[PDB]
DNA sequence: TGTTAACTAGTTAACA
DNA sequence: TGTTAACTAGTTAACA
């Protein structure tokens, strides 16, 4: 198989692996509270910094419309709460309820375990082989802008 | 978690972000005069190789027969394909292209060829050794998604 | 900025 | 096998 066909099939492999999620994780979500990957990710963000619809939408690279509806569902489930920015009283801020704290922490640990799998995948290669690969990734990502 | 893992993780991110609504990854613009999803065009492409059924098409696309039903219907309401059930009482329900779709089908096949070509050019920037290291990295990654 | 209308392109499962 | 009905989690347009 050509290097060209391999890249082709690899891309399609991760496509079906992702299904209808918007991010790649390895292993199963170990949170009893059941939420979309996107929702859990949002909770992860609010653990770091209180924020707005816009700020959330950009980190996730999805539409403010999609955020409006994810935030709303988390708000029905009392996982988040709104308040107003101090500088501009009209600005709507979102932050976590206590109940959401572990859900976010579980999502953070999930990302962290996905990264460990990669690091150890990267460790089957010499500092140089790794360098080659790093170049490859920079080359490939570039095609995608 | 070090530089390499993070670069990998981010790269997968860039793919998902490029993926969007499409269930396929193709580079460049879809130069087809008709506005169709890549899934719908890819169907047209398959039908050009071989008359077939909802199931065989669903198998090949790795999507559900219900998804196939809905896609076939849009293709059909745009008079790009036709079904045997309007003219034949055979048990098999076969889908075929209308002459209007022949070129669209051809364009989609070409789009795929060009995308392969772009990939090859990218890899051509590497020695045959360097392509073997890359090829082992790709195989190793593919493993994690089994 | 942020939210609904209308849509989208997929999913599962019950059933001629 | 292929259709449908119910659902799902995105999208853009336009204007609230
Ligand atoms: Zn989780
Ligand atoms: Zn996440
Ligand atoms: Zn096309
Ligand atoms: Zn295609």
């Amino acid at each position: 198989m050509s290097l060209a066909n391999q890249i082709d099939q690899f891309l399609g492999t991760i496509m079906q692996f992702a299904e209808n999620k918007h991010e790649i994780l390895l292993g199963k979500c170990e949170s009893d509270v059941k939420l979309t990957s996107t929702q859990e990710h949002i909770l992860m963000l609010l653990a770091e910094q209180i924020s707005t619809n816009a700020k959330i939408a950009e980190k996730l690279k999805i539409s403010p419309a999609a955020v409006t509806k994810a935030l709303k569902k988390l708000q029905e489930q009392e996982l988040i709460k709104s308040s107003r920015a101090t500088n501009d009283e009209r600005v709507v801020l979102w932050s976590l309820t206590e109940k959401a704290v572990p859900v976010a922490k579980e999502h953070a640990t999930h990302h962290e375990k996905t990264l460990s799998t990669y690091q150890e995948l990267g460790n089957k290669f010499t500092d140089e082989e790794q360098e080659v690969i790093s170049k490859f990734l920079s080359a490939l990502t570039e095609e995608f802008q």
